[PDB]
DNA sequence: GCCTGTCTTACACAGTGATACAGCCCTTAACAAAA
């Protein structure tokens, strides 16, 4: 795992805590600019292109049929499989929550200028209120596909909502949805096993199965060492769930999860608490009923990210973790580095 | 047939202690109006 230095272009300011980045074939964009759209790109999409260790955001075009989303941090987000993106919730420029859900897939790919087609899937049924940083992936049973969608927190529901704690927040139910984006439905399955709201936490989704790591608790204000398995099967028009807690689960809030090779996936980052960081790293090794989670050699941090007392990032897809501290002094705003694995 | 920060001074005015100017109630006698 090296890392390194990355410098940013004219746009730096665009990168905020809570973005995101989508990787299809190869090519890495990055989506939930700070602010809303300007005209020099009134998507608020942009090729993110790394050549030299410089990081150059060049505006991307929406089809003639695309919706304009707006910017979103901390949605919920996936890759479905002809691929393409799931986005779920967030929060908008205007600090509200979406209860939309948008897809992501390229439209036109002429002469190496991709043209992006961003539709709006409507929800009915079991909607899940809007909501950031919660999970949603795609798990696969039967020779079906359904989406799962898990925690993240909301305002205060309107009854209770007062203007003296306006901006105050809880976390939500812990109920699971599945998600038909066939047929634009939701279904809401209460677990005895999670009896706890939770946010911020990891997933990871193989074939039937979707595991839940670590995530931060409001209620308790503990980031829970647990692991959780959630198995969907889908027989037919009667899906079904179940859920296991597994011992051995990691304490950590806000990680970055990133794909070095199929069954295996690096886990990097976070917070273990309010004012400590998560420096070490974890492996996790996925069997077709075992998952493992074993400590990896913790990377060669510079002092600048060993102070820092936060720090943010995104997946770029190819193993690689885009990373993020801010700075004071004379002097950027934020510094960048890339963690390759 | 551009967008959009950064940079640079123009510009007005704030607000200092000093200073210039106007307005203040009188000060001589006498009538006298209200009470």
């Amino acid at each position: 795992m090296s890392l390194q230095m990355v410098t940013v272009g004219h746009n730096i300011a665009l990168i905020q805590p809570g973005f995101s980045l989508m990787n299809f074939d190869g090519q890495v964009f990055f989506f939930g600019q700070k602010g809303w759209p300007k005209r020099s790109c009134p998507t608020g999409v942009f090729h993110f292109d790394i050549k030299q260790n410089h990081l150059k955001l060049k505006p991307a075009i929406f089809s003639k049929d695309s919706c304009y989303l707006p910017p979103l941090r901390y949605p919920a987000t996936c890759s479905y499989k002809k691929h393409q993106y799931i986005i779920h919730g967030g929060k908008t420029p205007n600090n509200e929550l979406s209860d939309k859900i948008y897809i992501m897939s390229v439209a036109c790919k002429n002469n190496k200028k991709v043209t992006f087609r961003c539709t709006e899937k409507d929800l009915v049924g079991d909607v899940p209120e809007p909501r950031y940083g919660h999970s949603i992936d795609v798990v696969y049973s039967r020779g079906k596909s359904m989406g799962v969608l898990f925690g993240g927190r909301s305002y205060m529901p309107s009854t209770q909502r007062t203007t003296e704690k306006w901006n105050s927040v809880a976390d939500c139910l812990p109920h699971v949805f599945l998600i038909d984006f066939e047929f634009g439905c939701a279904t809401s399955y209460i677990l005895p096993e999670l009896q706890d709201g939770l946010s911020f936490h990891v997933s990871i989704a193989r074939n039937d199965t979707v595991y839940i790591l670590g995530g931060h608790s409001l209620a308790s204000n503990i980031r829970p060492a647990n692991l959780y398995r959630i198995r969907v099967d889908l027989p037919l028009g009667t899906p079904a769930v179940n859920c296991t807690v597994l011992p051995g689960g990691i304490s950590v809030s806000s990680a970055i999860l990133t794909q070095t090779n199929n069954d295996e996936f690096v886990i990097v980052g976070g917070y273990q608490l309010e004012n400590q960081k998560r420096m070490v790293c974890s492996l996790v090794s996925l069997g077709d009923n075992t998952i493992e989670i074993s400590e990896m050699e913790t990377p060669d941090w510079t002092s600048d990210i060993k102070h820092s007392k936060i720090w943010f990032g995104s997946n770029m897809g190819n193993g690689t973790i885009f990373l993020g501290i801010p700075g004071d002094n004379k002097s950027e705003a934020f510094y960048f580095y890339t963690l390759r694995c």
